[PDB]
């Protein structure tokens, strides 16, 4: 795993994960991972 | 294992990780993530 | 390994982990991620 | 390793982990995180 | 004689005259030229 | 006038007038000419 | 003759007005001119 | 006769009048001009 990614732009508004509720009961986010290159993962 | 991330951008927002609500009862989250290489996680 | 991270931006804004709430009854935010290369994480 | 990270941005603003609420009953944030290379974690 | 010129661009590369010669023998020019509203010239 | 000029760019590159020669034997520019409203010019 | 130049603009270069030679034998750059709201020149 | 000039920039170089020569004889360089609201000008 040798990677170089993450590169130019000239611009850019990034966001990721966003959790609006409202007037609700209940939310659960687990989220995880952008950019992977060698992911074993046990029981997320 | 190498890794080049984050280069030239020349501008750029990133709001990351957010979180509203409103009149609710009930929010959860368990975030793990971003740009990973290798990852032997157990139960995330 | 050779890891390198961060490089020119030239400007750049982040917000990271926001968390608003109006009137809840409960937020719970549990944030555990950035840029990784191992986590052999157990039961974040 | 080697793990050269960080570098000069040329400008640069963050505000990292924030909190707002309002007329609420509390919240509760068990935040812990950034830019990492290997974390062997047990439990958040 | 109202005007409101000059407006958002969002980039822009602007060049006007570029009066370039290469091996010759003569150039002349008298640009006298954009956005008017009135002009009377009586030459050029 | 009631003129408004130069409103928002967000960037912007002019050259104006440039005069560039080479191995030339001659050369004139009378450039009189940007944004104007009312202009009464004699024998430019 | 109100004349509202240049309001914001978040970046801007201006190479004006250049004059370039190389083994020439005569340049010559007469300029008179940029935005104007009256120019009754006689005999630029 | 009003005249606002020069408002917010955020950035910004000028060159103006510049001049580069190689072997000439002669760059007779007779610059006027910027954002001007009223010129009666007689010969230049």
């Amino acid at each position: 795993g040798v990677l170089y990614v993450g590169s130019k732009t000239k611009e850019g508004v990034v966001h990721g994960v966003a959790t609006v509720a409202e007037k609700t009961k209940e939310q659960v986010t687990n989220v995880g991972g952008a950019v992977v290159t060698g992911v074993t993962a046990v029981a997320q």
